[PDB]
Order: structure tokens, then sequence, then C-alpha cells
């Protein structure tokens, strides 16, 4: 059929545009481009990943995109796919992840009597349809240009080539119920759009006592490298002057440089809201955040005058040392192993070149409390909406894409490690992400570390964790589950081991099966007291 | 003086209880703490039964089960962000099955939308046209002078949510998105500084009383014309059609005692069809409903009427019948029904290997009156209809809305909990009625996390899940090889009793008194299924 | 002071700090708090307020006020059909990238679904047509949170302005700013003045968004035989000024080598440089649909047009090498002379007066510094056919969707905003002229735009030339102008130039009878003469 | 092909009680069938230049005697111009059928209308012309039922 020629042209243009991975699920109707994707997979031009669970498939695609920075397609095949992909599409929108959602509508069928929800109108960068492929035998040159131009538009919108705001894209290729026209020479994309430079310099005086708060999506800024910096784990670091998050309330910054989108630490929110502290927002795309409407100016880079006062740098470094010491000393003086102990052990075990995947809740916070040095490390976390859903498949896709990048450099060395640190509720939410068929790509160096305190530890640290709610907070916030994690991994044929926090390090230096789950049992009944002891030791 | 979030949550929870809500599913979060606190106290005082789950998606199907088990509206309460998005699949199913599901989502204040605030998304309107209504409560204001007026607006909006979900005025029940923006303080103030919840109407009545509506649309039908009835999901009960030959899907309520096997329909020539509810299961029904020659009369309980037939001469709610079926027609239909039943019975016995059709037949023969049968929406529902189950006296549930694989375990669990709950309230000292679920291995593995019930949460008292495990176009490469998951290992991970048994023991094991919740795994073969179905067709 | 007044006054002050000089208001009870704060700023001279009855025509007035000088413009109306009436102007503002802020007053969202009067689903009505749908939080009685509410109110307003002006996206367009308002809606007694919570010092906006630059350079070899096609929204490119250029009347001209659109089908360029969004000429669309000629697309916003399928590359500027071959330049110049002569000679030979004659007369009478406003259908085409030289004059047309809606109000708004910027340079010269060319059908359809209350600002030098070919109704144009008390005259095409040379008598309508029965024969003579 | 689609739908609308149709001049077949039906006296056609006024004319034609009325959009400014009339018809429960034709937008349609039904492309194939007849008339009957509130009591 002429629609097969269409599918082969689109898959080819997608591959020319940098797509190396596509996720599919089996469905009622044939997947969009399902056979052209089958052809491309057997040739090794693209790599296919199949899953039954459409929600975990969406989050696998997110992992495959953030693992190495490439656009990733997901092929919708059912009337439950839109609903199940919603979570991943929302996360793609807010974390600016280039996610292409492929659909195949049927224009000859009656409508008003793909099960559509309301989020496509709000979450996607673009919604493009290809139009019905006809058998026009002479217009093949024109239809090739039309299909490839539309595919280049889909890729440009998903990667933010013109907007500098990557995100999810809905790509519809309509199908009527049932020799490839060539592309540009040298495998180039049909419509070349050079990745745009989006520039907006801001004047900032660094002699004013300044702290840098960098969050998810922050850029790298060499002219700010000397400033004291509270950097979230997923922020790429510019300098060598880290400021511990717990030291921040011991200081009085006179101005704040906010890089990207911060979401962690109530002390950071308090400082960003303080109407007496000017906040300069520096972002990489057009979006910029505002805490209590306190943002004074926006920009993409700083034009700096002056330099930080040496006494200011000394004050920040002193408060930083007190914070590091309090955390280390109170961890040692605490008998029960908690999630914070696990995060410190994981943090000490990382090596340059590693990839770190962090779940929401305490893990992404605990790693910052443990003072992880992220330089040389690639840190991922679904900070767009901070969901605890889909983190297992995100780590798997990230491990697969990160390994594929290393394999393509032809290095004879072993694939770099991907270490994931997630909580137990996070693991239970997306345990079905462990179900990978033998026919499907499986990571070769993925270790999932599950810090298991049989519930949600973070709620012990919030207002609902105050002792006056002790008789009611167990069911509705603690949420104990008593799941046998080792038996769960066994059911899915995944290597699993329960180890103690002191064994965690050594067990991680040892290579193992391509995919394994290390579970560390932790306590959350003493979490609130441990954090109070840290604050008192500051 | 209670803080505004606490006052609003307690009023809303109280009005939901007054509206018939007996069960609430809660998923943990911080932003929904006001709702969580108010719900925990209502559960402590016995006004509702709270079910806590970790995975919002399967929690939504738990709520569907809790609603179809006894017909009541059910709320599911979750925090802001992707937690709300995870309710999508259950919302879609609740829409098409007309299930009164209330998605009670906490939110950040709407003014934070667009600011980059953590865990904030376009929640209101997320579900689009799938919901019967998207209703937002206002952000609660600290205005003790306006407390009485705010009580009236909060309770009135809650009643509109309930009415829209139950179809109290539209006769078209379905899901409703109830979004509640909430700001700090989120936890109740110290009880020294305490106050009473702004009161509702006296005598536990709803703020706005909507008497359940009667929706009537009479239709004239002459039964002297050779007529077959095809009843699907949502079909009504029609005593004046009880004598007609009736092809009834397992979930359809039976109007009479004149069944007609689905395999018999293509071998007969009805001159007119009466279609009840939303029938989608059988292919010859779909083939015959596509026949432009046969006049089709559609009778629905609500204003939605199915589009399966293109020659629907008329659509109503009841039949005003004239005439009577010619006795030779009834004899021909009855004769062909017995012929179909015998062909299935013989070919099943003549088939050597145990198949899913054999497990479905064994479960059918083990059912007694008063049982609840929950069927996976894929093969189980078709196999039970092929094995000719008599559904009179048993309640049959199936997520026939979109017939997805998601949430079948949680639906079975929820249906069992609501079914047993209604039996308690009868005060009967009789033991809790049995719920039997029949699902395939791939469905069981997909929603195995639906088995996760926390140690403090309600567990069904008499639920048995029978898993027919047969270990099962480039997307279909995943089925060529077996998934290879151990059902027993999955049940141990979720601390669920499981046994691997054979089809001949299935009957007796099901007769054993209920050990709470258990999984009975019966191995089967799919390789020979194509030959078994071919043998049945040739025997007709 | 009631919170709905303090909220309205903070928003208006921040809008003013953000460059809003003109606001269009429609009467209603729900937008009363905005109306009072807007009348206050109009009294003190901070903005110029314009009141209209019809909200649809009010939207096109704000579009004219926006395109006349390039500033963001708000339109404030009441709840109900008023917002739905802004639909047509929001669609036009979207596709033409016009910074139009729709400031809608609404009953509290809690009243949605309760059967309240004049209450509808307003938030999200415009859907995908707006760059942002932002809502302010319902003003609460909390003086202890006044400073907090100030910051959030002024940050939201700055976010509204940035989205409308494309300050960080380079994609200007309409924004929905919905304000839920409850009673009391009028200002309480304000003896000895009330303190509005202040903005930043020195009139600076709350959040400072410095100028942004989107850069996407493309390598283009000018030695290849190149034609430039510039449409609506095109930027200015010095390094392309030597190339043959087919420029729509609204396109800013970068050079001095014009190529008539009629000459383009006489040429075979080897590559095309396309600027902005060209939609006007059929030979342009034919060339762009030729998948054998490579097209380079140079745009100012991230939106790049799709009229071409052989789009090789899209960017913002060209890095050029080489120079156009002299034989290519000579051939294009010769084809251009062919086209211009064919149009001029055949117009001079035609015995009747057609719309093409009216358009050519209006072109001849234009002087540098003039503003020309064109009805987006036939007038834009006829002026392009007549060969109008647009250098030194600012040409405006609702080229977004090219509807007949609101052309009169757009010309009125463009004239006012254009004259206002001429008063801003302190120059003692008389107000520069605004000449509008519209067809009779367009004029009757938007004749209600002529309704301007005695107190509202009236243009000082606006002349609307109506080309009346009785269809493009039997309505009397002069009778329409008398109902609205606007000066009108029926004149001949020979009298057009001299009558336009008279100093502007405020607002006047010049009606020129034209024939359309002989049009097809005039066009055939032009095509045959090429 | 598409011409036959237009005749069947027009005929079914008249069978459903539509006695008046408002259309506005524009580019966007169906106008031909309505023209045949007007020349034959089965339906009364009303033409207006202003699309907003056309919507309010149709509202009047519907509330004048209680019948369903159709309005035929034909341009890219039609959806926005019919907005005010559609909102009025929503809240006043007026049976207003809005006829469009896309080639295989604002957010108000998703909030204001009782239903949104697309007929589907007309495939040249007289082997199933009887089934295409039933599918078109069935969907047209669904549109009339949704507009008049025949099953919901909510015109
Ligand atoms: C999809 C989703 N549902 C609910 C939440 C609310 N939430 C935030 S943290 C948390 C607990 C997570 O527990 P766990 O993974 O065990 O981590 P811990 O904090 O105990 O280390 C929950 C439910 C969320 N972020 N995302
Ligand atoms: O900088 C980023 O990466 C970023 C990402 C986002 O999704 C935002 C959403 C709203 C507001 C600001 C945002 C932002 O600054
Ligand atoms: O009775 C009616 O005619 C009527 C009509 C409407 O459009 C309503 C809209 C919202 C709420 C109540 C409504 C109502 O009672
Ligand atoms: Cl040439
Ligand atoms: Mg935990």
């Amino acid at each position: 059929n002429p629609s097969t020629t269409q599918a082969r042209v689109v898959v080819d243009e997608l591959i020319r545009g940098g797509v190396r991975d596509v996720v599919l699920c089996p469905g009622s109707r044939n997947a969009p481009l399902a056979f052209a994707l089958q052809d491309a997979d057997r040739s090794g031009r693209i790599r296919l990943h199949v899953r039954i669970d459409e929600r975990t498939a969406g989050y696998l695609a997110i992992g495959l995109a953030i693992g190495a920075g490439a656009p990733v397609c997901v092929a919708m095949t059912s009337g439950t796919a839109v609903a199940n992909l919603g979570p991943a599409v929302v996360e793609a929108n807010y974390a600016r992840v280039p996610l292409i959602v492929l659909s195949a509508n049927r224009p000859y069928e009656l409508l008003g009597t793909m099960e559509q929800l309301g989020y496509f109108g709000t979450q996607v960068r673009a919604s493009i349809s290809l139009g019905l492929a006809e058998d026009a035998p002479e217009r093949t040159s024109a239809l090739n240009a039309t299909w490839r131009s539309a595919t280049c538009r889909v890729l440009a919108a998903a990667t933010g080539a013109r907007t500098a705001n990557a995100g999810p894209v809905h790509f519809d290729i309509p199908l009527r119920e049932p020799v490839t026209p060539p592309g540009r020479p040298a495998g180039k994309p049909w419509t070349y759009t050079p990745p745009v430079t989006f520039d907006q310099p801001l004047d900032i005086d660094l002699s004013v006592d300044t702290v840098v708060i960098s969050g998810h999506g922050a850029g790298v800024h060499p002219n700010l490298a000397a400033l004291p910096t509270v950097a979230e784990p997923t922020a790429p670091r510019s300098g060598d002057n880290p400021l511990h998050p717990l030291a921040l309330p011991l200081l009085r910054p006179q101005q704040v440089i906010m890089l990207g989108r911060p979401t962690l630490h109530r002390p950071v929110s308090v400082l960003l809201a303080d109407a007496e502290v000017p906040v300069f927002a520096l972002t990489t795309g057009p979006r910029w955040p505002a805490v209590s409407g306190n943002s004074q100016a926006t920009g993409t880079r700083a034009v700096t005058t002056g330099a930080p006062r040496p006494a200011w740098l000394d004050r920040c470094a002193a408060m930083n040392r007190h914070a590091i010491a309090a955390v280390r000393e109170q961890l040692a003086a605490h008998p029960l192993t908690t999630g914070l102990h696990v995060a410190a052990a994981v943090s000490h075990a990382l090596r340059p070149g590693d990839q770190l995947v962090l779940g929401a809740s305490n893990p992404v916070r605990d790693v910052a409390l443990a003072g992880l040095d992220t330089r040389g490390i690639r840190v991922r976390s679904n900070r767009g909406v901070a969901g605890i859903d889909g983190t297992v498949s995100t780590a798997i896709g990230a491990a697969l894409a990160y390994e594929g990048a290393h394999e393509r450099t032809g290095s004879p060395d072993s694939p770099p490690r991907t270490i994931a640190l997630i909580g137990d509720l996070t693991f239970v939410h997306d345990s079905s992400g462990l179900l990978i068929g033998p026919t499907e790509p499986i990571p070769r160096s993925l270790t999932i570390v599950v810090s298991n305190d049989n519930g949600g530890g973070i709620f012990e640290l919030l207002e609902q964790g105050d002792p006056r709610f002790s008789d009611v907070s167990s069911r509705i916030f603690g949420t104990p589950h008593d799941v046998d994690v080792g038996a769960l991994c066994r059911a899915y044929h995944v290597e699993s081991r329960q180890i103690e926090v002191d064994e965690l390090g050594p067990t991680l230096d040892q290579p193992g099966a391509g995919m394994r789950v290390l579970e560390v049992k932790a306590d959350r009944s003493s979490l609130r007291q441990l954090h109070a002891a840290i604050k008192a030791a500051l």
C-alpha cells in the first residue's frame, strides 16, 4: 500500500533527525509505522522496545530521552494508550523532554459517537497530522517532501530547535483500513534547522553578597563559578564552591541568582520568597519561575561586575563546614539505618562517568544532604512534576540510552554504571517496569538501590509528622505495605539482594548481572529525630 | 476556629457521606492532607470505610470495583500532579461503563499555575470530555463572618458532584473530576483551638435533595415478527420481553428463561432485533447488527444509545409490545440453543488438553446463587459466554467500558469488598457471600500490584481469584515467547495465599470456605485453542 | 479600600509600567472595578482610554492601536458574550502576532455551573489561539497580605505582558488575563486619597525582562540565481538588499531591487529566500509549491511557514557568500519592467474605473511618513498589482486571517496610535496622514466601527477611501456616514489625489464608484501584455 | 461522492424537522444540496454576510416556533463569529445545528455544544452505498436528537 511508503519515509526522516529508540505496546489496531519500525530495527538503524504496560512504556521513553539527550518516539496502539501515557507526557512537558507520541487516526470512521482526554491541548509543543496517503504515482517527489518536512517540523518542536523549549509532540499519521523515496544526500535531515541560540544577558553585581540556587534545567555559567552555590543533584555544576542546603538559613544573602527551576528545600523557598532579597532568574529556555512573585529580572546569562567579598566567601565556607559536620556526626551517632544513611553510602560509591538516577521523596533530598559531588556525574530525576510513578522504567531507559552512547564511541571498556536510588513506595509504584521480555533490550550495568523503610519517610519530616498526629498518620501518610521486595524481583527474574548499608559500597564496585536490585532495609520511625538532631548540631 | 483547609475538607467529606458515599479510596500525599485527615476521622467514627493504596492507577480501578459491587458512588482522593493523571485509565473506563466515580484531587492554588511551583500542573480539565463534569471548589478563605455562606456553597457544589456522578438528573452516571485547591496550613490546628464543622441539613439529609429520576421513552414493537433480543452491558430488565429468545452477555441482567447461545445466532434468521444496553462482546452479534436488512430497536436505561447498529429504526427505554412470537419461531430458537450447548460440551470433552475454555466451564459449574462473578474483560468474559453460564441469581461484573487489561485485580478486590459490605448491612448472620474472579495470566501479572493491601487496610473476606495461566505485528513479538512470570512468587511478594491446582480440583477447592483472599492458578494450553474453536464451529 | 479596587489599580499601574498606552473598554457591570481604575489613569494622562459598545469591533480597534505603533494594548470587557465577541480579533491577533491583552472581568469561578446570570466558561474560551491564559487570584480581604498580593499581582501582570509582547519567546500574540471580581465593584468613599501598594522605583516594571535575541544563521550562496519573497512579518536583511525581491505591501523592504509579482512566473530562479509569512500572490504560491526549487526560510519568530515542501533550511538570518550574477539581475529587472508597463498601459487604456484604478490612485497620492491601512482581501492585492512603492510609508493590513471583520476599527486604531507616537516626539508638524483603502462590502460590514462617542478620542488625519464596486447590498455609503456623523463625499478617481492632499478634517470617508463588470477583461489585457 | 453525502444529510435534516438554514458566503457542496432543497420548497434558505448576525438569525428561527435550525459555516472566521450565538444557544437551550466541513480552533466548542459529530470522509464505493446511507442518516439523526434534547431533555 502507499501508506507503507509513507511509514518508511517517516521512520527514515525520524532516524535522520536523531531518533535512536522507539517504544511500542501491543494494541488492538496496528501501531503507527509498525512495520517500517520493524524493518528499521532488524537493520540496526533504530532500536525498538516493547512493553505491555503503556504507562511504564511512556516513562521508559522519558528515560531513553534523558539518558543521552535524544528525541524518543512512543507508538500508541490502543484506546487506553492516551490515558496511560498522560503521566509521562505531563512529565515531558514540565521537564522539557523531547517525546514524540505517534498516533494513527482513521479518517473514514465516524467520530463523536484514540480515547481523547484534555491534556493534549495543554501539555504538547505541537499537534501535527500527516494527512491521508494517496497513490499519486508521479507526485512521489512532492509527497516525499511533504512527509519529510512535516517530520522535520515534529522533530524541531520536540527538541526545541527553534523555541529552545523541548517537550512532547503529538504526531498523527492517518491510516485507511487495509524502493523508498529518498532523503537528502549524506543522510542529512530534509529541513535543516540549526539549534537556536536564545540570548538575554543580565547585569549582575557580584560584590553584593550573592548565593546561587540552581535547580532542574539550570545552565552552566563560568562567570558565576566562584559564588557559593546550592545546587540540586540534577543541576550541572559550574564551579567548585558548593554551599550545603542546611547552611543556607545560617546566612543572609543580599541577592540570589536562580538558575533553572528549583524545587527542593523549604529553606530555598523561604529565601526565594523574601521580598527584601532581589532574585535574578537565569534560564536556558523561555520559561522562568517565580516564588511569591519575587523575581526581579530574567535572563539567560549574567554580565557580571565586581566579585564576591572575601569575607562573604569565608562566612559561607564556614557555615558549609558546620552543615557537613553536623550531618556526618549525627549520622554516625544514629544507630538505626535510615534513607539518609543509604544516600550517603550511595554517594560515596559513585565514580566519574557514572549515571545517577534519583527517585522523588527523600532520595533526591537525602543525596543533597549527604553532599554529593555531582561533577563528572550525570544525574537524572523526574523533577518536572516530582512524581513517584514510573521511576523504575525511567532508570532503565536512561541506562539503555547512556550505554548506547558509550557503545557508539567504540571504547573496549565496560559500559558505564547507572545507579538508581529510589524509595520503597517508588519501587512498588513502578515494579512492573522490571518486566522486560527476552526479546527486548535489557541494560547491562543498571543497579537499582531501593532504600526500604516500608512506607513514605518524607511524611515523618513534614507537619503531618508532628507527634500529635502519631495515632492517625500511620495509615494515611506512612502507608506501610510489607511487600517482599526480593520475592517481587524473583517473580520478574531480576537479580536481587538484601544488604546492609555498610555492604552497599563494596557490592556496588562489583559488576553483576546487567540489571539488579539492591534493597537496603531502613527505618523511618527515627527520621524526624535524626533531622532534628542535625539541625541542633548545626 | 479551624483553619480554612481543615474546615473545607471536613464539610466536603461530611456532604459526600450524606450523598451515599460509603467507601473512599485514598492515595498518600502532602497536598491532600486536609482531605486525608477528614477521611481518616470519618473512618474512625464508622461513617465510611477508607481504603489506602499506593498506586493511583490501580486505586482508581479499586474504586470502580467498590462502585459496581453494590451501585454506590465512590470517591478516590489523591494529591496534585501526575497522581491525578494516573486516574485517566479508570476515568475512561468509568465513562463508558457509566460508573459513578468521583476523582477528588487536591491542588495547589490556581494562581501558582505557570509560576514553576513544584508538583503543579493543569489539573482542572485534564480529563476533558471523559467526565460528566469538572467542578472546582474555590480556595477556602479565612472569613469567619462568611462561614455559613461558604458552608452552603461548598455543600451545594458537593451535591452537584454527586448528582452528576450518579446521574441523579441525567440518568447517565459516570466519572466526575472534583478539584480542590488547597493552601497552607494543611494540617488541623491544635484541638485546644477547636471548633465545630459548619453543619449540614438536619436529619443527615443532603444539602440539595435530588430524588432519583425516572427517564421514560416508550417504543412500539410487534413481537409477531420473528424477534431475537441481544442484551449487553447496562441492559435494563424488561418483563414483557422475558419470553423472547435472548442472546445475553454475561454482565447483562436476565429478563427471562429463554436463552439463545451466541454461536446459534448466525445459524438463525431473525427478522427484527431488540438491542438492550451496550452489546459489544460477540462477533456475530456485531455482524448481525451491521446487517442493514434487519430492523433494530434499541432500549437503554439512559439517554446514551449505542451506535453498533446502523439500521436502528428506533431507540427508547421500554417496549410497548403487541402480538406474540409465533410458537414455531420459539421452538426453532430453543432447538438451536440446545444444539449449540451440546456442540460446546462435546468438543470440550473430546479435546485432550485443558484450555482456558475448560477453566471457564469449571468456574461456571462451581457458581451458586448469591455468588459474585468478576470476569477479566478479554477472554474470560467470552469463554464464560461460550461455556453457556446461567447468570440468573448471580451478580456478574466486568470492566466492559473499554475492556482494558488494567486494574482487573483491583476491580475484583473492590467489587468483593462492596458486595460483602452490603451483606453486613442486611444484619444477616449468614456468612459473607463469595466473590469468584476469573482472569488470565497476562492480566493478573499486569495488575498484580492491585494485590497490594496494607496491613491496616480492608481485605475481602471471601474473594477467590482464579488465574487461567496459558503463558500468554512487531508489537506482538512479546507474546511469541512466554512472559514466564511465576504467579506464586507474585502472590508471595504481596503476601497473598496462592495454590497451583488442576481443573478437576477447581470445583471442590472453590467449595472450601473462604480463607479471606486467595489465588488459584490453573495451567492451560493456548496452542490447541484454535483447533478447539474450529472443532466447535464444525460441530454446529 | 475594597480589595477589588486595590487589585484593579495595581494591575493597571503595572500594565502602564509595561508600556500599555491605550486601553479599549466596553461598558458592563462586572468590569466596573477595571473601568474606574482605567478612567483614573486616563484622567492623569498615563494612558488613553477608548470606550466602544460592540466588543467585536473593540477588539479590532485594539489591534489597530497595537499595530499603529507597536505597543501592547489591553481590551477590557464584561462577562458573557463580551468575551466571546473578542473571538474574531483574538484569532487575527494570533496569526498576525499582535500583542493584544484581553482583560476580562468575570464572576467568581465558584458561580460557574450555578446558573448565574452572564456567567460562562470564560477561562480557556480562546483555547489554542492565546499565548497564555493567566488568571489572577480573587482579591481577598487580608491587609496583612497586601504586600504579598502586590508582588503576585504585579508578577502575573508582567507575565501577561511578556507573553503578549513575546519578550522571551519572540512570538508576540494575544493573552487572556481573566480577573474574577466580586462585590463591592465600585470604589468605596476615598477621602484624603488611598494608597495603592507601590510598584518598583523609577517606574520600572516589577519583573525586568531585557531584550531577547533568537539567532538561527543559515549559509546561503547568493551566486545561485536567487529571488527573495517577503511576506507579512518579514524582518529587514541588509545583506539581501541587492537581490530581486517580491515584497507584499505589508512587508518591510530591505532593498531597492523590486520584482513585480506578475514577473515571477516569467522567471525560473534556482533558489528562493522566503521572509516572514507570504500568502498574497498566486505565482508566489506556485513557485513555493515547486519542490524542485530550494527554499530558505528566514523568520523573526520561531514559527516558520509551511507553504513550501522543498524547504531546505529555516533560520533567522543569512550568512551569505557570493553575489548575484549580473545576467540574473538584468533578466529580473527586464521582467519587472514588463510587468509594470503592462499594468500601467492597460490601466490607462481601460475605459472604466475599477478597483485597480482606485488602488493605483491611492498609491500615487502617498507621501513619505504616511500610514496606509489596507482591507486584507482585494485592496492588498490591487495595491500590490499597482506596484506601490512602500519605502518611507508604513503599511498595515489584517493579514493574519484576512477577514473583512473590523477593518474600519483597525484603521481608526492605527491612526490614533500612529498620531499619538507623533505627539510623543514633540514635533510641531501636523499629524501624519493615515489613508485606509477598503471595499464597499467591508465598509458596510464594519460601519459600526465608525461609532465613536463624543468624548472618545477621534483620529486627526484619517481618510477612509471606500472603493465601491457593489460587491467584492445596494447600501448608501453616504447615508451610513450621516448616521454616524462622519464626513463623507462621493468623488471620482481623478479627484482622489487632490482631495487627499487637503489637510485632514478629522475623520472623513471618500467614496469612489468603481465597476467590476469589466474586471475580468482588464485582467486578461494585463496578462496578455506580459 | 461527497455530493451524495450532502444530499442524504440535507434530506435527513428536513425529515428531522429543519425548516430553515442560515448560511454565509464563503469558500467552504453542502451549499448545493441546500440550494436544491430551497428551490424545491423543502427548506428555506437565509443568506447573511455577517456570520455573527447569522448565528442570531438562526437562534430567532429556532425560538420563533420551536424547530431545530442549521447554520452553515464556510470560512476561517466563522467559528469565532458564531461563538456568541453558540453560547446563547447553550444557556437558553436552543436547538442550533452548526454545520462545518474540514479537509482530511477556539476552545468554546468543547464546552458549549451538546455534541460534536464528524461524518467521516466519503469513500467512492457503491458496493456499500446502502450502508453508507444508514451511517449518514443515523449520525444525522444523532445530531438532531442532541440538538432538540430528544433523549436528554436538554436542547
Ligand atoms: C504519582 C505520585 N503519587 C503521589 C505522590 C506523593 N508523594 C510524595 S513523596 C511520597 C512518598 C514516597 O515514598 P518512598 O518512595 O518510599 O520514599 P521515602 O520518602 O520513604 O524515602 C508520596 C506518596 C507523588 N509525588 N507522586
Ligand atoms: O527553567 C526551566 O527548565 C523551567 C521548566 C519548566 O517546566 C517551567 C515551568 C513553569 C515555570 C518556569 C519553568 C522553568 O523555568
Ligand atoms: O432551567 C433552565 O432552563 C436552565 C437553563 C440553563 O442553561 C442552566 C444553566 C446552568 C444552571 C441551570 C440552568 C437551568 O436551570
Ligand atoms: Cl530565468
Ligand atoms: Mg519509603
